[PDB]
């Protein structure tokens, strides 16, 4: 039937045996459509004309690992494919593909207990809005009926919004492999929509007066800020510093992911209202301050930033995940190494 070392795309609706990942890393795209005059892939240029009416595609090289959004273009307009699972990046809902890597798992479903995702509504004033936030409880949370928790709170990238870390970003199941096996306390995690779908300058607003107090008034949360952390990707991340730097006292721990605030280190003792000035004084404050970025996505500036504030003696954990970009298996991997390092003073 297929083609040879072919397996359905993993992001597939049920039943639908195209796109499929072949075990060299090559795409392989398949659509009826007798009456069109052109089809493309999104990012991969034309399809070729087949009998029958069907086009195909195959990826010329194999493609990188990892998670990368794709649409269909039918006669250069473009769509979710018909075949795939919705994901919600780049402004809209689109499709995407996955590209399995050897002898991974942590962001797979295993036998291990499950927390649950839920989505919960709250109004804002600052908007004159209901918003939906989407929160991660821990598997022993209602087994623990008396127990309270910390409380990550979890930030996308421009484009995306309050679905993407638990639908592409898989955030559920590396939280849940992580505290099973013990490398991450039992922590609820908070994932709102920074309203950049396409400056964000009102979430740190929203957050701070409107979502902490809803996520604290219905979930069973510690209030203290040694149990309080934040963390985005991309555009997120310049928002997370944003908001924590300003409120420190509120946020212990700190994480860029592709992303960061912009921190000249001439200006290190004025930047931010000269929050760095009494390097211990941050130090004792913050602990966790993690910059985290792809090897193929040009770490230099990051890299200098990170490694500038250690000597100037601001305490940074430095992350590059080798071999990928300004893209989603990035930003699962950064979450893997930052989450074990919270709530642990």
């Amino acid at each position: 039937d297929f083609p040879a070392g072919t397996t359905p795309n993993e992001h597939n609706i049920n039943g639908a045996d195209y796109p499929r990942i072949g075990e060299d890393r090559r795409v392989h795209f398949r659509i009826h459509a007798p009456n069109a005059q052109k089809v493309e892939i999104s990012f991969r240029g034309e399809m070729t004309k087949e009998a029958d009416g069907y086009w195909s595609l195959v990826s010329k090289e194999p493609e990188v690992i990892g998670f990368h959004y794709y649409q269909v273009i039918i006669d250069g307009v473009s769509a979710a494919d018909p075949n795939g699972k919705p994901f919600f990046g780049m402004g809209k809902w689109v499709s995407g593909i996955e590209i399995p890597e050897k002898g991974v798992d942590y962001y797979s479903i295993k036998n291990v207990p499950h927390g649950l995702i839920s989505q919960s509504w709250y109004y804002s004033d600052i908007r004159k809005e209901w918003r939906r936030c989407i929160v991660y409880t821990p598997a022993e949370y209602d087994k623990n009926p008396t127990k309270k928790y910390p409380v990550l709170y979890l930030q996308h990238g421009m484009g995306e919004n309050e679905t993407s870390w638990a639908n592409q970003g898989k955030m559920n199941f590396i939280m849940d492999n992580l505290i099973a096996e013990g490398k991450a306390k039992p922590m609820i995690v908070v994932m709102d929509n920074g309203n950049i779908e396409v400056f964000g300058a009102e979430f740190p607003a929203i957050l701070v007066n409107e979502i902490i107090p809803h996520i604290e008034s219905n979930f069973r949360t510690l209030t203290d800020r040694d149990n309080r952390a934040m963390a985005g990707l991309s555009w997120g991340g310049l928002l997370t510093f944003n908001t924590t730097l300003n409120n420190l006292d509120k946020f212990a721990y700190i994480g860029g992911f592709s992303g960061a605030g912009s921190i000249d280190l001439k200006q290190l003792d004025t930047v931010y209202g000269g929050v760095f000035k009494n390097r211990k004084a941050f130090n004792d404050k913050v602990h966790v301050f993690f910059l985290g970025i792809g090897s193929e996505e040009h770490p230099e500036r990051t890299k200098n930033l990170s490694d500038g504030l250690q000597a100037a003696g601001i305490n940074t954990i430095y992350y590059e995940s080798p071999g990928t970009a300004h893209e989603f298996l990035t930003w699962r991997r950064c979450l893997k190494e930052f989450a074990p390092l919270l709530f642990k003073t």
